[PDB]
């Protein structure tokens, strides 16, 4: 007999676990509890703060929701209008000294005419091939070329994607991209070239909302706060060290044992295999591939520069900087950095020099958040990456050499991106059903390892749907059919369903 | 206040309504009731019997299930191995004096050589066109010709489908057919021709099971018998005559009134609109097209003729008989007709002549069930159709002129097939959301009018998924995504889900 | 017995007859004679002069030679360097207020951007269609739109060709255009649009030579002059009125009879039929279609305007002028108009007004030569066409309203262009063999009626090859295989062949 | 001064040389002479005879004339109807125990059904690929596969062509095949398979004529006999040993010197270079490739067996015989072998054994002529090739083991086929113009090395057209445009041209 027994045990209190917990709490049938090794819930959707008062998410986090249920829970958690700021989804690609509006191909009018020719010629070849194609592309790289042609591929998507995924495009599958035909809109691209037109894919009806305070992490603290505390176990007291799948028992770091009938596990599935002492599963999970993420944060003195303006996130295919993406984090909330009246000494200039003066000066302040990927195919020198990033900011004209840096941040996250390699699906089909047969629902960004359903809303719903499968025999649509859930508005499932309305009568 | 109040009212106890009821009963949450104007549940999945003891379903009813939940309920209803008989899915196409195994194109070796040449030439054209196609077909007819080529299309699918739908193939949409590419398998067809091969699409793996007793109707009587009797009102006492959507009140023939919070309606949506006295909906529903079905049954003295054999159902593209489909119903169960020792006089010979003797003689007996369609584009003389069908059986060499007929059956069903016209969706997307805004779930073969999800299993699940949407916020997948439910094994939803397991503890 | 007998009689001393005569004269074998109704040889390659001293060819005549034999005779006829002027092949298309370098499609960057978009979109459609094309175009019109796409076709080739041929492009064949694939060079076209570039198809090596004196007509007088005078009969005395094909006799206007063994006839073949009093041939030949040509000449006071510059010939697709082509004939030779010291009074201003003064004033002068087509499908008012042309010159900004016109010319040529209609070949393959059966070689622009071998060099060579077929069994390649002779430089036949070298030895 | 001086010297009196001679003789202008090292004209179109009286051509020689001139000279040489026998062009392919009518692909209905399936599947792939093809094949092999698909290519064209050319198909060009599209007639091939039909490409209009006496060589002896004898020098006395291209002098084996103005050389161009002591030409001509031909003749006792019948020539793709082609030479003329009354002993039986009786016995006799190719890529054991051929006759069921062989013949011809390798043209366009610059016209099967114009008529006309180029500036059409001469009836040039008619008056 174990110290604790519940119907459904949830491991992990990032978005996926909290999703499971919210649905269990709403259903209010089977007993349950949720554990996490961290005292603060949120996982990779948490937020750090520097000693100088600059917040950083785990890299650029922008919410786009495909589900009403996720909306209900965020609304419940942060119900006030001033809990949120709304922004247009404004992004550019840095290329040859220019900020090119995303998506890159509709905007090549900004490049020299000789580059436009190369790009259009390439897209003409792709259009003519697509006209007679009768096989689907097999790799990300094939998909990219067929869609963009060679010239456009080489300027952006090819080099950018290696900088993000930390594996060559030729090593990745292309199903995760969805089911749209791999072929150019030659006319649209050419029409904008001819008219000398630029056009971003944002506007009044393409926005996101971002929490007013606490960064992205503020959301998950607040969602977790709506749960009954006695059913949570967050911190050292909730760290899982052993999972005995045959006994349906979990052991915590402090020796506590928890018996379950069903397990929803949201920790990285390779960690789960180890915790299970299951050598066959360990072997299989070791076949999966992932990249690590270095988040670098830079706090800067001054009112926001005109060159920066209302930019949100930015892409960097070029090799004059180590990061693949920069976020103007100070544009997301004025509470992501200190007030103007806060006094801070200059730590260094962007050119790397350090002033002798220790004088604390006032703001205002703005803030840049950078991401650098790492894998066994792309090493990162942790000791110089901060200074390399800062030099990169100078090379891309984001910072002037004389800009005053008042805060810095660097953190490496081991499991950053689950990689859609060619082998991923073959391996997952040997892993997930095996766990399933042991009444283990492994789900989440690393729980089930599928980037195309790896955002905050997807993750949350992987937990919600897992519980719905366990209790109500629901289909796990997000897990098995990402194109299905991503291609529609999912409005049917709500924080208050008919079951609760009828029961309250 | 109404005579009776329930959370969920279900109108109709055909498979769709019975699915809603089974799911409501299993969930055992919201209060509910189910009514039907008929004392015997089953709707179009019911079974009649002649005074001579010959059973007839409402035309050929062969079950292919896409859902475990449906299987669970059938097994619960009729759990004994001897409650069912199993048969291979054996079907042929009557063509030019030959029984051609289905699928037709894989078996044209039975046709004369010069005709094989014309068929293969047509399919080569279709194959060469498919290789460069850059558009999808827009009509059923275009889809047929792209798949088969002209010659093969003209022999079977074109004339057959007119005889089924009672509208030309050029007036129907083709999304209902699913997402497969409209293109020929030229190598499959030529290979069988070169080898002189015939092959049907059946074998030990491709089977169906049929109720031992009571015909298809027997299934639904048994399923209904699992419901709590007190929550059903079947018969004149259960005939709905009025629906007041604004007050959420239903009024029955005998004046009883029922209040509901949510309505699941499975009667034909055009009747529903009439009962709502909603003139706008009456107008829209009159825009829907449907065909009526004449069912003709013929009971025949004699052991099963060799030429008939193990045949199950049969297609008739040709002009020498009015029916589009025949079923050897006596092959489905030995209890679909009287035992050999039962004595019956001969009513007539197949060529229409009087028998030599008027006395009762013994069997054994076999049985043929026929289908003739009717619409505004295809009238049917009810006065002569029985005789025309019988002459058709002689014409197609199903009966010899000498065969002795000991029973006949004819019945017209007004709502037979909901037609996938080009106009169908345009009309339905105006009807269903208006009903939905009134908390009315109109669902079923004519409740929602979509043939591609119009079988017994689809119908049952339309009711189940409607309840699940109402109670648990489930997606109505069968209703909105026919290709999705038909392309997969739906195993998640069970008659005993977690909710019930956890509650029982 | 006839007044004269020769082995080979040549009717007509345009380039074609002169070709036959030149080759007969070189071979110096069979006896021969050449006749023409005009005292001056040259036919449609002759030159008129106005009373004011302005020369006009029969519309734009620019030589491009496919044969060394043709080159040899021109060099013999006019052997001095200063007998000729060399110019680049400079041409433009007048469109929407612009002079657009030929070829039109490589220069649409001069048009408004919105129009550029339409043109490129059309040619994209054309390129994608050509990629899967499995049939050849059957009409001139289909060829055009497949090469250019709709938008580009509509701007130039379609409306221009109707103005030229005086029949719609849908009524003409396309074999005469040669064997190039009807598909666009999409990359060349979009590249120039992207680069904002213009480029004509001329340069230091794309040139023509034009005679220093006497216009094109000067070539043929000089060539004719190299023949033995006593073998020529030019003028009223040389006019053929009757051809008796059965007696192999010809009767001239003055009553003289000529007997022949072989006839090379270069008069229009419809005229030949009438002269033969052959009703079958008369019937067939009037099934052939042709347009008449109006040549309009305008002599203008002043040095060459900058806007005109080095332009040679110009195309006019648009409806603001009646002519289809203009030639800056003063650019071809300084001797095509009077010298600057020559004094001439102004006849009218370009806007039609009277000059201030009637006095004779000095030059210099420049000169424009225009062509207007006429057919039963496109009537021409002979009484207003000159004035309409002059207004057309103002509309197209070739002349200012104030420009001083000092000379005018207008002449109508009945047989101008033999039309490549869809029916042409069907008719010619009935006519030519009947004539051939009577030992009549009917050859030339209207002798054999094929425009694609209808220039000066072709015509000449048609005569040469006819003689070579008659004497030496040579293949009539220019006549039967336009694509052959046009796709190579024909170098083998020379004015001095082995035969004459060995003979003189 | 040289011993003899002529305007035009012809080296070689095979068909090419004789063509030149015949045209020079007709033109009767320049002086000329023709020399040959063999006393009997004919070259590779000569005929040998065994000591037993069996004639053998140099392999199968079947005339198909593209030219009226060639016909004229054959008619003049052998004017009587009894000088020729006419036959249909009957040929078959030996394949898996059967005689398949040519063309192979239209007759695969003869093969086992499973094999027909593989053949049709392969041709289906070829048809679909051809539908979207936009590049031409670059090798003989690519051409074959695109026309036939893999299955069919592998059964006949691939192995047969290696047996013929003695180089792999992947090493040969495909321009020599003409300009017909490389694509299958899928309908014709499947139609014959469906109807179970066979059909040869012969009939009453597909015929050839063969000389009644003296074999093919009889033609050329008779053609040579029409020449003025004093202008010929045939035999050891006419053997060219030295060519001094700079002095325009030729030296014969007996020391005689001949000066020329123009040289028509028909000897193999590699031999010409050596005789010129031109080291550069030697190096170039050594880059050409050729195969040798072994001719094996077999004289057989007996009347023609039924299994042989009216067969003319036969193809052998398979490994069970070393020859690629057999000719039933005794079907071509009754005078190709001894009369029945001729008494000859049996030399061996077809199984290789000694006959029982060594007595001379009577006929009738029939006769088989075989061809085996050899090259550096395909060596042949010359010592055993006769016996291997005879065993091959047994293996292919052409001879019974007991058949009695009364005569054998074997001869190797070093220069047999000029090979259309990928390199051929790059080499020839360096060779032929360099010879042309020296007033040397090198022409013929090995004179100009183009197999596609390498038959008797082609060769003859290469000689004629060379002369016509030299004297009348004619285009050398056969030499430079094989597709042109092969695609039409060349009727213009006759043995009596206009030149001769006019001169005789």
């Amino acid at each position: 007999h174990p110290d604790i027994s519940v119907d459904v045990l949830v491991i992990g209190a990032g978005p996926t676990g909290l999703g499971a917990a919210k649905r269990l709490n709403q259903i209010d049938g089977p007993s349950w509890m949720i554990v996490d090794s961290n005292e603060t819930p949120g996982g990779l959707a948490s937020t750090d703060v520097t000693p100088e008062g600059f917040l950083y998410d785990v890299g650029g986090h922008v919410i786009f929701s495909h589900y009403k249920y996720f909306d209900d829970c965020l609304d419940e958690a942060l119900p006030k209008e001033d809990d949120w700021y709304t922004h247009q989804r404004i992004s550019y690609v840095r290329c040859q000294g220019q900020w090119v509006p995303y998506p890159f191909q509709n905007n090549i009018s900004m490049l020299p005419k000789e580059e436009q020719v190369k790009c259009i010629d390439g897209m003409i070849d792709a259009a003519l091939e697509a006209r007679v194609a009768n096989t689907k592309p097999k790799t990300f790289d094939e998909w990219i070329v067929r869609m963009m042609g060679t010239g456009i591929a080489d300027l952006f998507m090819r080099p950018y994607n290696f900088k993000v995924w930390a594996v060559p495009t030729t090593k990745m599958q292309c199903a995760w991209l969805g089911e749209r035909v791999a072929a150019p809109n030659l006319k649209a691209v050419t029409t904008n070239v001819i008219l000398g037109k630029t056009a971003g894919n944002w506007g009044p009806n393409a926005t996101f909302r971002f929490p007013a305070r606490g960064g992205t992490g503020g959301i998950w603290i607040a969602v977790a706060n709506t749960l009954p505390k006695e059913k949570t176990r967050f911190g050292e007291k909730g760290k899982v060290t052993k999972v005995n799948a045959n006994n349906k028992t979990v052991t915590l770091q402090d020796g506590t044992t928890i018996g379950y009938k069903k397990l929803v596990s949201t920790m990285a599935v390779d960690f789960l295999a180890e915790a299970m002492n299951d050598q066959e599963l360990v072997g299989l999970t070791k076949q999966l591939f992932y990249s690590s993420t270095h988040v670098i944060g830079v706090g800067v003195r001054g009112s926001r520069p005109e060159r920066i303006g209302d930019k949100c996130w930015l892409y960097f295919p070029e090799d004059n900087c180590p990061f693949y993406r920069a976020t103007i984090f100070s544009n997301y909330s004025p509470y992501n950095q200190p007030e103007a009246s806060a006094a801070l000494p200059t730590m260094q200039l962007a050119d790397g020099s350090r002033p002798q003066s220790t004088e604390a000066k006032e703001g205002p302040y703005w803030s840049i958040m950078l991401e650098v990927s790492e894998s066994s195919m792309k090493p990162v020198n942790q000791e110089t990456i901060l200074a390399d990033c800062i030099q990169g900011l100078v090379n891309t004209e984001m910072l002037k050499p004389t800009d005053e840096i008042v805060s810095t941040y660097h953190r490496r996250f081991d499991h950053g991106y689950p990689t859609p390699t060619l082998e991923r699906e073959g391996t997952l089909t040997q892993i997930l059903p095996k766990l399933q047969d042991k009444d283990i629902w492994s789900r989440g960004r690393f729980g089930s390892w599928r980037y195309e359903v790896g955002n905050q809303d997807h993750s949350f719903m992987l937990g919600v749907e897992a519980v719905d499968n366990i209790v109500n025999g629901a289909v796990e649509l997000t897990l098995n059919y990402p194109d299905f859930v991503n291609g529609r508005q999912n409005t049917e499932r709500r924080l208050v369903d008919g079951a609760q309305v009828f029961a309250k009568s």
